[PDB]
């Protein structure tokens, strides 16, 4: 099966979600040696803001697209197709300013596509990604889970994933990381424990 | 007083939030002819993703910054200073894929600055923008207000604004815009009514 490994942290080697997302994937490889991993670092290779140009490019035939529109169209196509081909997705999702990084949301904007990841039915709109397994690696300085302050982070992500039909979702959480090295260490230790004995 | 008028819609002339945000501001001008308006179209002039480079640039002295770092540093400085100088802010905030546009979040990333719009106290973190009045122009295809699906949109915005200490907040809402021209018309009519007789 195909595992899509997504990171969105801007903290490089000091990143919590990058460490944990890699550990999830390594554990996954161990449990299933046949898994084929595809990596996308949304911070190192940032996806352009979903723009008016993104919309225009989509509604313009290839033969008449200019260079900028070919860029947008290809960016949209390769991101979407990469996601569609994935059977499992591990997503590094830090909380920056009470929500996900724009680098991650820009990716969401490219994978939320009518007729592909969800569809509008005379009955309403249904997700088409029910076969995909998602492991969300959620990291935050404070402790916001289950509180109103967590709305733009995990609550939002659960909403979007639910919309495109994800039912098989696990959340590997390491929060309260801002509260000092001991709280940070335990938060990560607990996340690692979850990975080792509660995922596979 | 200084009114900062922010738009983030990518729909140009077909934009609901652009129409309503302009109408809020025009009404404000009418009620207070001395108001000085500053406009920033976050879609037309998109702010770069808050990146590792944004962080590095901040921690590098001007005399040793390269061109890219001067760009990031200036972008951070001019956005923040523009917000700090504003006494009132009108914000156009569409829901794109269950949250705000990345164009708007990228702006949030530049105005959320420790020691400037909030601060960390031995007692915890307090907003410093209590003197600013905010009018949020909230537009959405569906009806999500007060529902879990609204978490990444209005709930998130209320969280962020609260964090930086905004207490004087009004929300001009036009939702259910996807439900056809009649529902769309009334939603906007009601928003206009609010503007005309419930703001000033």
């Amino acid at each position: 099966m195909k595992l899509l490994h997504i990171d969105s942290s801007i903290l490089g080697d000091n990143s919590a979600s990058r460490q944990l997302s890699r550990e999830v994937v390594e554990a996954w490889k161990a449990a299933d040696p046949s898994v084929e991993v595809v990596y996308r670092d949304l911070a190192a290779d940032a996806i352009a803001h979903f723009s008016a140009a993104t919309l225009v490019a989509a509604g313009t035939p290839e033969d008449v697209r200019d260079a900028a529109q070919a860029f947008e169209a290809k960016l949209s196509a390769e991101t979407l197709e990469e996601f569609l081909a994935a059977d499992a997705v591990v997503i590094g999702a830090p909380m920056y300013n009470f929500t996900v990084p724009t680098q991650l949301k820009a990716w969401i904007d490219r994978v939320a596509v009518a007729g592909k990841t969800f569809r509008y039915t005379e009955a309403g709109p249904q997700g088409l990604c029910g076969n995909k397994k998602v492991v969300l690696v959620s990291t935050a300085g404070g402790l916001h889970a289950g509180q109103p302050t967590g709305a733009g982070h995990e609550d939002f992500l659960k909403v979007f994933l639910g919309f495109i039909g994800i039912t098989d979702l696990e959340i590997v959480r390491a929060h309260g990381l801002a509260y000092g090295p001991e709280q940070r260490s335990q938060a990560i230790d607990a996340a690692q424990a979850q990975i080792a004995s509660e995922l596979f």
